């Protein structure tokens, strides 16, 4: 035979980059997934991930009271959380004075928020829904516009030259920074064939039964990195501005 990386007779080479360009190329069809990220930041450097993975077009929408540390999980917070001074805070926090609670501040409320999107997005499709702590996404319903199109605010997150993923990161500092949020983003199509038309319709209403949602708290963001984000080869911004994912077309 040839001799390993000589010539054009390297067949494991020209099959490994195959493998890898067939899976970036397989994700960007309308065979493939679309996904989306939300991370909520605590003050403790625990980070809340929720993730929905759904083909044609995906999204997650939470209340004010679901974004705050030990909702999801309540059984991390037995000796750290006063679930019932907590109810107390959400009174106060839907109208001012409005709660009897024991705290100026909850260190259970969200300090940031990240939304990360998989690549086969198209990120002038994607939509956010920013309410206030009672739902409503501008002040009253009668003057709220349901969205906001967002997508010129996302950064591309690159790996080797290669857009991985995209973020859009907002930081919640001030007493008055007070939200519930929902998202969502639609699959790339280039193509003249509409997934919404008559003929495949009922298939993207499937795709509303069939999206998987997983929802979990890191302790930290070095254990979000190692353990959820690495292992499942999805893309990450970490605090340092510091890019991960993995590089797929035309690589080895
Ligand atoms: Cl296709």
């Amino acid at each position: 035979a040839d001799v390993a990386g000589t010539s054009n007779r390297d067949f494991r080479g020209r099959e490994q980059r195959l493998f890898n360009s067939e899976q970036y190329n397989y994700n960007n069809s309308l065979n493939g997934e679309v996904s989306v990220w939300v991370y909520a930041y605590y003050s403790d450097g625990s980070v809340l991930v929720i993730n929905k993975n759904s083909q044609y077009k995906v999204g997650i929408s939470e209340t004010f009271k679901a974004l705050k540390e030990y909702y999801y999980d309540p059984e991390t917070g037995t000796w750290y959380n006063d679930s019932y001074d907590e109810y107390e805070v959400n009174q106060s926090i839907y109208y001012p004075n409005g709660g009897d609670a024991r705290k100026f501040h909850s260190n259970a409320k969200p300090r940031a928020i990240q939304i990360i999107f998989s690549p086969s997005v198209n990120v002038r499709t994607i939509k956010m829904a920013k309410g206030n702590a009672v739902s409503v996404p501008d002040e009253y319903l009668q003057r709220s516009h349901p969205w906001e199109a967002t997508g010129i605010k996302y950064r591309k997150i690159k790996r080797d030259g290669e857009i991985v993923g995209y973020s859009h990161y907002f930081e919640l500092p001030h007493e008055y920074n007070s939200i519930s949020l929902a998202v969502s983003g639609v699959h790339k199509n280039p193509s003249s064939y509409n997934v919404g038309s008559a003929h495949n319709v009922m298939d993207v209403f499937q795709s509303c039964d069939l999206a998987l949602r997983f929802c979990n708290r890191y302790w930290a963001e070095l254990e979000l990195v190692n353990h959820y984000i690495s292992p499942n080869a999805y893309p990450y911004l970490d605090i340092n501005n510091h890019s991960y994912g993995v590089a797929l077309s035309n690589r080895q």
